[PDB]
């Protein structure tokens, strides 16, 4: 692999986003805090942790998600697109409950 990229033009559409690719990145930047899955999909996805583990576990293709299906999808390619989201849920996961008082 490696070639090279150069063409600036932010922009706010919705576009074709790998499922496998969030799905992969999201659980390498879980792990890469050691962050669970039911706080991201809690906060980030808005979904149940049953939910978004379905999601994580059979990233079914773009083309085949309905809108209420790349809902999530859009929210973590995001949440991918910044790394201090990441970052601000390390404190959800200490916060996901009694974590001392």
């Amino acid at each position: 692999g490696s070639s090279g990229s150069s063409g600036a033009g932010p922009g706010a559409e919705e576009e074709q986003l790998d499922t496998a690719e969030i799905a992969f990145q999201v659980k390498e930047q879980l792990l890469k805090h050691n962050i669970g899955q039911r706080v991201f999909g809690h906060y980030v996805l808005g979904l149940s942790q049953g939910s978004v583990s379905e999601i994580l576990a059979r990233p079914k293709p773009w083309r085949k998600l309905t809108v209420k299906g790349k809902e999530p999808f859009i929210k973590m390619k995001q949440f991918l697109s910044d790394e201090q989201n990441v970052l601000a849920l390390r404190t959800i996961q200490v916060r996901s409950g009694p974590s001392s008082g």
